[PDB]
Parts: structure tokens; C-alpha cells; sequence
């Protein structure tokens, strides 16, 4: 509750601070001692070297390795520094672990554009910290306890002077930290902001071409840079007010020497008074930027608290193939506004089951849960009378393949747009019938060496029918038990997938297949048959069961039956 | 060719950093000199001040005012920083504004997620210098030449040692301010790389949940950082360096006071000459930061001369309406190995042209040329026997609607993805119009009040079916002279396309319209027709009319005639 417990509790996740550290930090001090012993000896020295030379030649060679391990202290300036690179990537280290394996519950309601910087850019922050905040506090605390000590008579006969220069310095950094804290939540959570416009905005230039946006999306940059981050000299004004305010309590310690306090010890107490500041000036800035470490991590904690949805939680149970039941499953994407409404169906094994709905049904929503990803409220997913959860988690997604209604590649250089499904072993001379399982061998092998080609970000590279047929590989490498198409009529033409409907039937024959098609022309044979409507099911059996039977739509068809008529008396 | 005269060209462009920095350096100036004067005064101060608390405080009082102006240097410090804050924005500023004006024709080499973070991450870095950067070098600068004017004895007769202390350890910073250049180059062109990784990764999760995705992607992104930024401790390597080096060549000027001095002031002579380090060890760390800053915006510089371009040169042509035509135009997307070849057609005006191809063709790679992205190398497009790059280079964008193969959209607010094509007179009782000729408010209205919606990243939160019916309202609210669909098959069902079909015939007829579609059952009644393969093309006129002459294909039709006979009987 305190803001501050958890931030030293998060550098404890990362380990290994302790070790180099703790030798780190130690010659620091002794750091801080030589330079406190240097200034005074020195001066009786060269006195002690009016001899001059002869003491010189030594001396000359003992000064410089004095001198030399006076540029000792870099090494502890870099063995901080090699400390502080570890401590900032533990925490890109732990913070990708936990980004990866949290629910895509979280995804869809905050910004994964916006997200990604808070990888980055909430961990640079302390980086830069890290040297001003341990060796600068480290040097100052020693030197101030080093200095009332032998300003003796000030902390044991004239102590009520040296009680008031921390305690009422205290009250002044209160609302500066306070106010420093409210402004790096600010800045940090605007920098996410500003990233996370741009990656909406780049990728997508070709759009951003429509030649109003570019006078526009400009705007929105400028917008939100200036308005928001030469805004954020707010947090530069504030720092700056740090100067005064250190003294002007300081010097009212000064006044105060005469409210209360012989001459030749006022004398020497001036001279180790004026020693307190640029200790002092180290300690406070330390107190600052520690504040603007938290509100830059603030938000980087709750991220650490959702909950690990990738368990390996493997009852008893993963291997069998058994079919498929849904059963009153009713989903919410928002649990006050839901769209599934008790569906119940049942996936039979070795044969091709079908969905076909209008556009705004539950089509892909349900594909999506029969990923496992969200397994609502009421209702319950089974297999071979068996509850899908309690099977594992998702390593009942390794014997799944799946392709979405888009079709999306990551930066791929084709061959690892294929591979990671076995992930190790992906046995080169198997690649290529994956690809002649898909249509894919026959328009890669004229581009120069599949292996050789690289495809854009998104996948530009390849274009989109290309794209649409690489993906496809995908699902027809990893060669699982169960299937699922989600458009294969989105970017291909009917040459390619006469030659993709003759392949897999070669492959599913006592593997179960669910796919979902526009133009209904591609399901005619399967057997079974579905049509959803808003969350509702109102269908069953064979195309040619149903089209007599069911009186819902007995038009659905001949809306598509009528588009294809005139194309044989404008031939013949 | 110095790497350092761009550099101070690069922040020239910002232009009010002159202003406000003069004041601002000036008073620092007086800074070091009172620092310089304050602590020979108070020493000889206090033995009059002893002269009692009389002495004390009338004019301790005005040393409490004195010592006021001593927090005047946080001003100081605060006016660096605020200019400090401008000239970093201003570089964000000129960035991004270079960013959207270069051509399409770089972003297809290098990674639009590469090159975002070098908006920000190579921006920032300076932020941190500025402060180490100006203020340390200006407070030792004066103070180094406040030493040895007062070390008068050295730089008038002993002049032999004092000319030691600068070029002597000039040869050292030499590769230590090389191998600092070239390791500020290398992170900043990781932190793109490492930033790249994840924007592709993270918004494709749902493919990465793949189940052995995790396990590898994870791998990655280690790979990613702690071998390459853990091993960015190269850098604190060598910046640690520094701190005997400046030393290890100025004790070797100490020990040459006795090769000249020896046989011949030498107190007050060492009591001086201890004086220099802290100033010295000041002006080192600012030539190191400096060729620390500028391999992190070196990178920068390049960004800066690609070529503009979008032009508004129109020269006396952008408003009538002309038939297109397309005059042996052949297009490469690699100079060397070439997707056109010298395709030739005429686009009728008021009749809608069609465009069909099996997957490989150069279907859309027209369309893209169609909106002027590249204007190849042989040949010419032409409109009214008029070439379309004299009109403008992208005026003539404005008169055309165009809707991608995908369907994208940005973080929308359904609303704005609509918006901005007319951009300031939206008109928003004719946005329903342009909702209702789209299939689109039939299902927009039982969702929470079009406005108030949210898509996703990229329209997550809306469908497939429904992200393709908004995207196609974007080309028939901005009105244009000439419409171009790319799949009005994509994600949409024929109850919807029925109602399309029939809503932009009210609107096409002496408006000229380029559609390509799968499915060759939506192009049939087309007053021409293309049959484009592999960057040639061998089909003209009516389908009717194609179909008996042409023998070329012959079943591509009979390809979708026998699977669509299986449902009559
Ligand atoms: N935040 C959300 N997350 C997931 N699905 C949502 C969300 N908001 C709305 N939906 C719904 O998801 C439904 C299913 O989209 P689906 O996968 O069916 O697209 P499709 O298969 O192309 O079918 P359609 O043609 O109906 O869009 C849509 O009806 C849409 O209303
Ligand atoms: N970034 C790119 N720019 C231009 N051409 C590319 C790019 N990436 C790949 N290509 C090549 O351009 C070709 C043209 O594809 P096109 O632009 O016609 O997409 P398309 O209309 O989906 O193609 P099809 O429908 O025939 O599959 C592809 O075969 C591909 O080899
Ligand atoms: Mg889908
Ligand atoms: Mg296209």
C-alpha cells in the first residue's frame, strides 16, 4: 500500500543483484573514505616535501598508484553500472514471460501497441537511475554521518540544531515526491500512449495515403507529442525547485546558530558546517528520482499479477480421439452483453462438419472457443464424455490446427512461417508435401528459393492469395487429429481449391474436420451441417436434408443458386 | 564526411534553440564565476565577521539574499532543460513529419516496426546528454582557462608543461571516442530491431498461442535482448575506461615538473594545478556523450533525404473527367525481376471494368500502380491523351476511392474510420447514406450507438464480415469520380452483396468503376472484362463475348459452372 515494498520486492525477482553488488557497493565506501582523508594530508605533506625530490621519486611512484587507485572508484563505477545492466534485464527478462502467457481476455480491451513500450521504454528509466541513485546516495550518507561526528560538539552539546536540518527538510520533499510520483505515471503512460498511435498508423501507410489523412494523422503526432510531452516540462519545472528549497531550510539551520549558541569553536563549526551541501545536494536527488522510478513501474506491476493462463495442468488425460460435444455453451465477450446463447451440437469423428451463418452470427466466436480461450459461463465443453478443460489447458491445442478468418504472418522468411509447429524437428524432405497438400509448391518454386524469400511485415511480401495459401500450410504441417478452416474461399480462386479440397480428403479420413465457408457451394457434400443465427442455432443434418426439411430460410440457397443460372443461358 | 557537421546542420532545423539558450548560457556563465570567487572571500570573511553577531547580521542578512542567488543556477538549470526539451520535440516534430510524405516504395525494404522506435528511442538520448552535455562543458571550459591564467607562472615561462595537458591526452580519446561511435550505432539500430520483434509478434496472438509458439517466441525475445543488451554493457565497458586515462596522462604532466622545474612558487604551484581535475574530468565526459549521441542519430540522418513524395505540383490539370488509359505500362517490384509486361487497356468511363486472374496474376499490382505508387519504368499511364503525372502526384488520389485485398483499419472509433476522407465536413446526416449504399447500418444500429463502438488494434473488436462492410463505406462516403474494389467477395455474405450490387448502380453510371473479384458469378453483366495472367494479359470485351471467341481458358468459368450444377439436382 505503501508504493515502495512492492518495487523493492520487484528487483528481488531478479536474482542475481545480491552477489556482484554487495562487492560492488563495498569499495564504494572505502571510496568515500579516501576522498574524505585525501584533502587534509596533503597540505601538511608538501610542507613534509619542501625536502622536495626525495621523497618525490618514491613518492612519485607512490602517488601514482595511490593516484592510480584513486581511478579504482571507475571500476566501481562500472561494476555498479554492469549490476544495474543486470537488474534492467531481469525485468525485460520477467516482464516478456508474463506478457506472453496471460489470457487474450486481456488483449482485446488494452492496446498491444500500446503495451509494447512499456517493455522498453518502462525499463530505460531506472537505467539511467541506477548510477545516480545507488553511488550518489551511497556517497552522501556516509559523509554526513561522517561529518556531525567530528562536528562533536554540535551532536552532543548542541545537538538541537542538528535534529532540525533532516526533520524539517523532510516536510519540504513531501510534496515534491508526492508530486514528482503523479507525474512519472503521467509521462510513462503517455510515452505507450504516443508509441501505440504510431504502430496503429505505420503498417498501414498504404491506407494513410488517402491523401487527407497525411494532413491529418500528421496532426494527430503533433498533437500528441507537444500537447503531452514538451508538456512534460512539468516534470523538469519541478525538478528545479529542488535548489532552493534545500537550502532555504538549510540556512535557517544557519540563523538558528545564533538563537543558541566559545569563539574558537565557532570558528572551526562554520568551517565543517559548509561541507554538508553538495553531500546533501546528492542525498535529496536521490529521494527524488526514486519517485520517479515508481510511477514509472507502477503500472508495470499489475502486469505481474494476471493470471498464467498457459497451465501444463495435464490430469490424466490427452492423447485419445474422441468426438466433439458442445453442450448449452453460451458465451459473453462482455458478461452483461452475451452472443452465444446455449448452443448444443455434436462433432462427429472422421467426417467434415460444417458452419454456415450471415454476416453478424457466432461463426468465428465459436471457433475461437473451441481454442479454449475464454469456456463461458453456462454450459460446458466435452469430448468422449470427458470435460475439455480437465484435459490440460493447451497442450490439447497441440493436436489442433487452425487458421484464422484473416490470414496473418509474422516477419516469416517463408519456412519459418511453417515450422515452429513440432518446432524441432521439422524434417526438410516433409515441407514440400506439406506444400503440395496446400497448393503452395506450385507458385513458390518460379520466386527465387523459398528458403531465400522473405515476406514483409504483415506479410506483404507475398501478396494476398499467396498469403492466404501459405497459412493454410500451417495447419496441414503440424498434420493434426482435428482441423479448422475459417475461409477457404477468402483469398484463392477456384483453380487452387478444387486442388485443395482433393488433397485433404487424401489426409482426413479418421481425422475430424470443422470448417466454415461463404458461397456454400464449397459444403454441399459434408455431413453435417449447421446455421447459426445471432447466437442461435437453428439447423442440422445434410444440405439436401435440410433444404426440404427446414423452412427457416429455403432461400439462403437460391440466393445463390440465382447468381449462378445466368451464367449458362449467356453461354448457351 | 566528419559525422560532426550534420549533426550540428540536424539541430539547426530546429530553429528557436537560439533564442532562449543564449539567455540561458549567459547567466551560467556568471554561475562559474561566483563559484570561482566564493570560497578565497569567506575565509577572510569570517575573521571580520568575528567582529560578533553585529558583523553577522545585517549583512548575513543580505548573505541569506546572497545565498538566494546561489539558487539562481537551478534557473539556469531549468532554462538548459527547457531548451533541452525543445529541441528534442523538435526533432520528434521533424521526424515524423519527413516520416508520411516518403514514398511507399521504401517501407516494403525496411520493417515499419523497425523504424517507429527511432522516433522515440533514438530521440531520448539526447534528453539525458543535454543536461551532461552543455552545462558540464561550459562550467569547465571557463574554469580550464581560469586556471592557468592564474597559474601565470606556467603558461609565460613554464609554458613547456602546459601545452602537455591537452594534445597528450587528445591522442587518447581518440579510440575510445571511436569505439564509443561505433557502439551507439549498434544498440540503437537493437533497440529497432528488439522494438520490430515484438510489434510483429505481440498484436498476432492468437496465431501465437499456437501452444510450441510460446515456448519459442519467449526464446526470441531473450535471444533478442540478453544477448545483445546485456551485451550492451560493451558500452560501460568503456565508458569506465575513461577515468584513469585522463589522470594516467596527467600525473605523467605532474612528474614533468621536475624534468624542467627541478633545478629551478613550487607550493603554490601544486596547489593550483590539483585544481584542474573536476573541471577535467567534466570536459572528457562531454566528448565522450557526444560521439555517444551521434551513432544514435546517425541512423537519423538518412531518414532525412529520402525524396518527398507527395508534391502538390499541379500544374494546370485536376478536375475533368476523362476515359483511363493504360499504354504498355510494365512494372517492377525489383528492378532486375520484373511483374508487368507492357500491359496494355483502355477504362471506359460510366461502365464498370472488371479485372480476373487466377492467385499470382498482377491483379491488385495494378491496382497499386493505378493509384500512382510507382509509374514504372516502360511505359506511361495516360488520361484524355494526357499523362497522369503532370496532373499532381497525389491531388489526383483525392477524386479516387480504393478499398485493400484485406480490409484495414486503424484504432477507429467506427466513426473516424469513416471520417476523414472529406476530413472537415463530415456532414454526419449523410454518413448513414453512405452507411446504407454500404450494407452497413442494418448492422450497426443494435450495437451501442455507432459512435460510441471501439474497434481493436486492428478492428479486433469488430468481425471479418462486418470490418469489410465498414471499409467499403470509406470509397462511397468520400464520393468519387472512380470507385476500386478489391474483394467484394472477401468477408461478406450474398444477402449483403445482393444489397451492394444494388445500391452503387444508383450511384456509378457517368462514375467509371475498376472491381476485381473472385467467384466470376459478380462480374458477369461487366461492359468489359480482363483475364490478366502473370503479368500478361490476353482477354478483352464482354464475357459472353470472351467465352465463344477466346479459346485460351475456356472451363475457368466451367471450373465454377460444375460446381455450382450439383445444387439443382
Ligand atoms: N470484442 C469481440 N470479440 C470477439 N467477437 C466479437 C466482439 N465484438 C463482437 N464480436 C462478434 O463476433 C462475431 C463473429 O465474427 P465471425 O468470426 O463470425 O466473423 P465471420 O466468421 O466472418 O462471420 P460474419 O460474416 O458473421 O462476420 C460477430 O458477430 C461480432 O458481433
Ligand atoms: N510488396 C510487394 N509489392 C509488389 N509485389 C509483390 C510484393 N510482395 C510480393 N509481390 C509479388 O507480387 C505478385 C502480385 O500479387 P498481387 O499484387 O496481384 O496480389 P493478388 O491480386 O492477391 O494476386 P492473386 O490474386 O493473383 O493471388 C505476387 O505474386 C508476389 O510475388
Ligand atoms: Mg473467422
Ligand atoms: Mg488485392
Amino acid at each position: 500500500k505503501s508504493k515502495l515494498k512492492p518495487f523493492f520486492a520487484l528487483v528481488r525477482r531478479t536474482n542475481p543483484s545480491y552477489g556482484k553488488l554487495a562487492f560492488a557497493l563495498a569499495l564504494s565506501v572505502v571510496t568515500t573514505l579516501v576522498s574524505l582523508l585525501i584533502p587534509l594530508l596533503t597540505k601538511q605533506l608538501v610542507d613534509g616535501f619542501s625536502m622536495s625530490n626525495l621523497s618525490g621519486t618514491q613518492i612519485g611512484l607512490i602517488a601514482l598508484v595511490f593516484f592510480v587507485q584513486a581511478g579504482l572508484s571507475a571500476y566501481a563505477t562500472y561494476a555498479l553500472n554492469y549490476n544495474g545492466q543486470k537488474i534492467i534485464s531481469g525485468l525485460r527478462e520477467l516482464l516478456w514471460k508474463k506478457l506472453i502467457k496471460l489470457p487474450v481476455s486481456y488483449f482485446d480491451t488494452n492496446a498491444s501497441g500500446e503495451t509494447v513500450s512499456r517493455v522498453t521504454n518502462d525499463t530505460m528509466v531506472v537505467k539511467e537511475l541506477i548510477t545516480t541513485h545507488i553511488s550518489g546516495f551511497i556517497t552522501g550518507i556516509i559523509s554526513v554521518i561522517g561529518s556531525l561526528t567530528i562536528l562533536f560538539i554540535m551532536n552532543w552539546k548542541l545537538t538541537l540544531l542538528v535534529l532540525v536540518v533532516v526533520p524539517l527538510a523532510a516536510l519540504i520533499l513531501v510534496p515534491i515526491g508526492r508530486k514528482m510520483f503523479s507525474i512519472s505515471r503521467e509521462t510513462q503512460d503517455e510515452t505507450a500512449r504516443f508509441t501505440g498511435l504510431l504502430n496503429q498508423i505505420l503498417p498501414e501507410i498504404r491506407l494513410v495515403k488517402a491523401s487527407n489523412a497525411e494532413d491529418v494523422e500528421y496532426g494527430r503526432g503533433k498533437m500528441g507529442i507537444s500537447s503531452l510531452f514538451k508538456l512534460g516540462v512539468r516534470e523538469a519545472k519541478v525538478q528545479s525547485l529542488v535548489g532552493p528549497l534545500i537550502s532555504l531550510v538549510l540556512m535557517a539551520a544557519l540563523v538558528a546558530v545564533i538563537g543558541y549558541g566559545t569563539a574558537g569553536a565557532l570558528v572551526a563549526f562554520i568551517l565543517y558546517l559548509f561541507q554538508i551541501i553538495m553531500p546533501m545536494g546528492q542525498i535529496t536527488t536521490f529521494f527524488t528520482q526514486l519517485q520517479k522510478s515508481i510511477g514509472a513501474t507502477e503500472r508495470m506491476i499489475e502486469i505481474l499479477a494476471e493470471e498464467e493462463e498457459d497451465t501444463v495442468t495435464g490430469k490424466q488425460i490427452e492423447n485419445a480421439h474422441l468426438p466433439i460435444q458442445l453442450d448449452r455453451v453460451s458465451f459473453g465477450y462482455k458478461p452483461d452483453q452475451l452472443i452465444l446463447k446455449e448452443v448444443s451440437a455434436v462433432i462427429e469423428a472422421g467426417k467434415v462438419t460444417a458452419i454456415v451463418g450471415p454476416s453478424g452470427g457466432g461463426k468465428t466466436t465459436l471457433f475461437k472457443l473451441l481454442e479454449r480461450f475464454y469456456s463461458p459461463t453456462a454450459g460446458t465443453i466435452r469430448l468422449g464424455d470427458e470435460p475439455v478443460d480437465t484435459y490440460s489447458l493447451e497442450s490439447w491445442r497441440e493436436h489442433i490446427g487452425y487458421v484464422s478468418q484473416e490470414s496473418p504472418l509474422m516477419s516469416g522468411t517463408i519456412r519459418e512461417n511453417i515450422c515452429y509447429g513440432l518446432e524441432r524437428d521439422v524434417t526438410d524432405a516433409e515441407i514440400e508435401k506439406a506444400a503440395e497438400m496446400a497448393y503452395a509448391l506450385n507458385f513458390i518454386k518460379e520466386l527465387p528459393n523459398q528458403f531465400d524469400t522473405e515476406v514483409g511485415e504483415r506479410g506483404i511480401m507475398l501478396s494476398g492469395g499467396q498469403r492466404q495459401r501459405i497459412a493454410i500450410a500451417r495447419a496441414l504441417l503440424r498434420n493434426p487429429s482435428i482441423l479448422m478452416l475459417d475461409a477457404a474461399t477468402s483469398s484463392l480462386d477456384s483453380q487452387s481449391e478444387k486442388s485443395v479440397q482433393q488433397a485433404l480428403e487424401v489426409l482426413m479420413e479418421g481425422r475430424t474436420t470443422i470448417v466454415i465457408a461463404h458461397r456454400l457451394s464449397t459444403v454441399v457434400d459434408a455431413d453435417q451441417l449447421l446455421f447459426v443465427e445471432k447466437g442461435e442455432i437453428t439447423g442440422r443434418g445434410t444440405h439436401h436434408e435440410l433444404m426440404a426439411s427446414h423452412g427457416l430460410y429455403r432461400d439462403f440457397a437460391e440466393q445463390q443458386l440465382k447468381m449462378n443460372a445466368d451464367l449458362e443461358n449467356k453461354a448457351g
